[PDB]
C-alpha cells in the first residue's frame, strides 16, 4: 500500500512558490539556487546562512505500521572559493521536524546550535564540509559526513573539492536495509567519492519531514565559497506492508 | 529542461500536512477522503462544500518559453445517495490560482460563482455532476462535464452514477494537441464513458496552479450524498509525460 | 516481490531487432509501421496481413503463486481508406502464445481461423472493426471490441472512423479487478470511445505471450485501407505476494 | 523524440524466456541466476564461465541523428568464496554487440580472447575483479575497473571483497557527458567504492547491443568462487535517466 511523492527541478525560477527559502537563500535570474550570499560580482560573503526547503513535507515513517520509506535525491551543485586555502563552512541536505527553525551558522551548518548530540535536533543530513571544526571532530580533510542530531559526523570520507567545477551527487536511502548512501562525482576531472552507513530513521526522525538544502559561509573575513545549486530531484516511497 | 512534480496518495492520513483540506473536507481515520461532510452514522449532509488541493502549486505553463505541462492524474471515488431520486450536487477535479479560495456551494461545485463566464476565475476542471441546474444549461442526465472559466460545461457527456460504486478516474492533459480527456470506469457493473474536448490551458489559468478536487451536497435538505475519495495519483511534466507507465502503476 | 517491463517506441526504425515483424508489416523510411501492404503511390492493397510483435515474451502470470500481471499500453495509428463506403477489415493488439503463427486473413485479423470460439487460441485482443462480418456476429457500424479465443467479441462498442486522422488509444489492465478497458480518442475530431470489461488472464493465456498488433485488408477488390502505426509504449507489473 | 527500455528482474526463473543463458549460467530453483557452475555442495568449481543477456537488443545510440543513449543498472550480486585466499576470477556487467558467442574465461572473464585491445570487440564492461593478472595490467588488490574493447582497465579502484555477502551495485551512463560511473556497497559492512571515467560509446559500441552479465572462475584447481546474481532493473532512454525515481523504483 504505498504512497510516493517525486519532483525535478532541472532549473530553478526566482520566487518558486514550491520551494521554501531560508536565512540567505535566493533563486537568480539564471535560475541558480544561490543558498548563500554571493554581490553582483560572483564574490561570496562571510557571516551567511541560507536554506531551501520543498514546499510540502515528506512522510519519511509511519507509526502506525511501523513501515519506513526509501527515498533518493540527486542533485548538482559549485562551491566556487576566491581562495582555496582559507574555506569555509560547507552544505548540506537534510531532514529535519516542519516549522523547525534555521540554528547556527558556520560549523553548524545552520543545522545544530552546538557541539553537543541531542535527540531534539530531529535531524539526519548528509554534510559537504570544508572547514575543520576540531571542536566537533571533524577529520582535517575536507568531507562527507553523515550527521544524527550532531554536528558531530558518525561517519565521515574524504572529499576533494574541485573548486568552480560541478559536483552531481546521489543520495540514497535503503529503508530494509536501513542503508543511506552518499556519492559524489565531478564529471569533469572525473573524480568519485562514497559514504554509506546504517541510520534508523524511525527512532531519529518525525513521520513528517521538511526536506531541503542548508549552507553557511565562515565566520571569518576570506573564509568564503558559494554554494550554488543548479538542478534537484527526489522521488520517495513509503509502502504499508509487504 | 523538463521539470516534472508528481505523487501517489494511495491512502489518506488525518491531517496529511501535504495537503490542503477546505470547507467540510476531512479524512476519517480509516483512511478516506470526505470531500463533503458525512455524520458518523455514514450520513451524508447537505449545503457541505469541501475542496483538498496538494499543498505545492504545480507549474503548469512558463511564459518565457511558451511551453505547457503534460499531467495525468487517477483517483477512485464513492458517491452513495441515501435517495438516489434526490441527488446533488456533484465533484470535479481542477486547476485554479495558487490556493484558490473555495467559491458557492450547491451547484457551482465550490468553484464557481454565478452561471455566467468570467475569465477572472482562471479555473479549468472536469465536473461530475449529479444534478441538473437548468440555469447552468445541464442535461437532465448525471453527466461528466469539462468547465472553462464556467458552470456552464463546454462539453458533457453522460455518466450513470453507480449508487454506491468506486469509479476509477483518468484525466488527462496533452499538451501539444492541447486535449483534456477524463474517463471513467466502474470495475463493478463494468460500464465505462469518456469526455474529449481541447482547452488552450495556457490562455486560461496563471503560471503555477494549485491542483485538487471540489465537492458540494445540495442546497435543499434530503438533496445529498457523499463525495469520497480513496486514492489520488498526479503526475505533470514541463518541458522548456509517459502515461502507460504513469497508471501501470501510479 | 514485483517484475516490470517496459518500453516506448517514440518512433520506429527499419529492421529495429527489438520486434518481430510477420506478414506483410514494415517500417517505412519516416518511421511509420505499416502493418498491412501500401503501394508506391499510398494505395493500400487487398488480400494483405501483418503483425508486429515485441521481440520479448511478457510474463502475464505466475502460475507457482498465481499472480497476474497488470499492464498498460498506448499507442497511436491511422487508417486511411481511399474509398469510405469501402474499407476492410481492421487492426488489433493481441497478447497470444509465444512462436504462435499468424493465423486468417481478412475480417479474422491475422488472429483466428475461423468464427467459432476456442480455448487453444489462448489469444485476448482489443480490436478496431472497420467491416461486418455477419457471420462473426459483428455489429452494423465500425466497433472497437474485446476478443477472447473467438473473433467473436464478447462486448463492442461503436468506434467511429475518422478517415486519415491519427487516433490515440489507451489499453489497460487491471489483475486485482479482472478488468480490460480500451479507449480510443482522436485529438483532430475530438471524438472519443471506451470499452470496459471483465477477461482473466490466468484463465486464457499461457504464463509467458508475445504482445503486439495484427491487421489485414479485405478480400475482393476494394475493400481496402492502411493500418498504420505511428507510436507505441507497454508496461507491465508482476508482483508475486503483491 | 525519446525511446525508452526498462525492465527490473526481481526473482530469477528457470528457462525464463526474455534472459538468453550462455555457456554455464543456470537459474536455481529458488531464483539465483547462478553465472558459474555451483554443484550439489554449492561449492563453486573451476574451469567455469557463464553468460547472461537481456533476451532483446538495447538501441544504444542513432547514427542519423548521432544521439546517444543514457541509462541506470542495478543489481544485487554474492561472490562466495570456500578460501578467501585463493579466488578467481571475476565477474562483470557488458554491453556488446547482438549476439556475441561468449569469449575466453578465466581472467579474461568471458568477455575478452587475449590481453591484446581491439576495436571489433565494440565491449564495453564494468568488472568486478577477483585475482590480479600482471598480463593485463591488474592493480596488486581486487578491483572494479572500466574495460573498453580490452580486458585492460582504462581505469580501477580497489573494491575489497566481503566473502558470501550480497553486494549492491549501481551503473550509470550520462551520454551529456560520456560519463559511466560504477558503485558498489556492501550493506552488511556498510562499506562501498565508486568509480568514474569517461567512455563515448558512439564510438566504440554499435547501434545496438545486447546487455547482460558475465562470469568466470580460475585456470587451477581451488582458485573458485561463486558468482549469484540476485536480482536486476535496466532503464535506458535514447532522446533523437530521472535516476533518483528509477533507483527507489530500482
Ligand atoms: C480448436 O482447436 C484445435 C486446434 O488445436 C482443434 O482440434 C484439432 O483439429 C485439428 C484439425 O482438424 C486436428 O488435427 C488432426 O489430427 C489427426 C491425428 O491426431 C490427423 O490425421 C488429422 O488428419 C486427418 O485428417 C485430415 C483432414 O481430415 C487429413 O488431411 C489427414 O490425412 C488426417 O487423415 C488432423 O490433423 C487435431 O488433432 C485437433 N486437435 C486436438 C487437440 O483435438 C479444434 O478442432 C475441433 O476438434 C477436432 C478434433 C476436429 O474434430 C475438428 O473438426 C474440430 O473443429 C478446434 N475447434 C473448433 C471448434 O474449431
Ligand atoms: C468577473 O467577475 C467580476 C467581479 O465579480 C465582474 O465585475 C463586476 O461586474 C459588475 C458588472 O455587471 C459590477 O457591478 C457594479 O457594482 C458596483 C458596486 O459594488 C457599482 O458601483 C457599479 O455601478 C456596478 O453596477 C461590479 O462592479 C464588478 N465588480 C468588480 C470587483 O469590479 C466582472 O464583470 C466584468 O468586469 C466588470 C468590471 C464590468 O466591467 C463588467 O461589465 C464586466 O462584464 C466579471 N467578468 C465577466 C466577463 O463576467
Ligand atoms: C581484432 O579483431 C578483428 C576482427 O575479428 C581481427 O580480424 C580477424 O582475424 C581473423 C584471423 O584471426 C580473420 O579471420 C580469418 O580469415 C581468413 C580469410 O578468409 C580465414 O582463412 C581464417 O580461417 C580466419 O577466419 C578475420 O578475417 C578478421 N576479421 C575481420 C572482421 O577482418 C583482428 O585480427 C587481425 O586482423 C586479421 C586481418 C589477421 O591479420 C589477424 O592475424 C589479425 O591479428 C583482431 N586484431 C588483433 C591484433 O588481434
Ligand atoms: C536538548 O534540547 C532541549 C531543547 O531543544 C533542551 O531542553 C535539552 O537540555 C537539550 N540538551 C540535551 C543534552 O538533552
Ligand atoms: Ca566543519
Ligand atoms: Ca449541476
Ligand atoms: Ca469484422
Ligand atoms: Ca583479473
Ligand atoms: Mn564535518
Ligand atoms: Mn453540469
Ligand atoms: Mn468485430
Ligand atoms: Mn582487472
Amino acid at each position: 500500500t504505498t504512497n510516493t511523492d517525486s519532483f525535478t527541478f532541472s532549473k530553478f525560477k526566482p520566487n518558486q512558490p514550491n520551494l521554501k527559502k531560508q536565512g540567505d537563500a535566493t533563486v537568480t535570474s539564471s535560475g541558480t539556487l544561490q543558498l548563500t550570499k554571493v554581490d553582483k560580482n560572483g564574490v561570496p560573503d562571510p557571516k551567511s546562512l541560507g536554506r531551501a526547503l520543498y514546499a510540502s513535507p515528506i512522510n519519511i515513517w509511519d507509526s502506525k505500521t511501523g513501515v519506513v520509506a526509501s527515498f533518493a535525491t540527486s542533485f548538482r551543485f559549485t562551491i566556487y572559493a576566491p581562495n582555496i586555502a582559507t574555506i569555509a563552512d560547507g552544505l548540506a541536505f537534510f531532514l529535519a521536524p516542519v516549522s523547525s527553525p534555521p540554528k547556527a551558522g558556520a560549523g553548524f551548518l545552520g543545522l545544530f546550535d552546538s557541539a553537543v548530540f541531542n535527540s531534539s535536533y530531529q535531524t539526519v543530513a548528509v554534510e559537504f564540509d570544508t572547514y575543520e571544526n576540531t571542536v566537533f571532530l571533524d577529520p582535517p580533510d575536507t568531507h562527507i559526513g553523515i550527521d544524527v542530531n550532531s554536528i558531530k559526523s558518525i561517519k565521515t570520507v574524504k572529499w576533494d573539492l574541485a573548486n568552480g567545477e560541478a559536483a552531481k551527487v546521489l543520495i540514497t536511502y535503503d529503508s530494509s536495509a536501513k542503508l543511506l548512501v552518499a556519492a559524489l562525482v565531478y564529471p569533469s576531472s572525473k573524480t568519485s567519492f562514497i559514504l554509506s552507513d546504517v541510520v534508523d530513521l524511525k527512532s531519529v526522525l518525525p513521520e513528517w519531514v521538511s526536506i531541503g538544502f542548508s549552507a553557511a559561509t565562515g565566520a571569518s573575513s576570506g573564509y568564503i565559497e558559494t554554494h550554488d545549486v543548479f538542478s534537484w530531484s527526489f522521488a520517495s516511497k513509503l509502502s504499508f506492508a509487504a
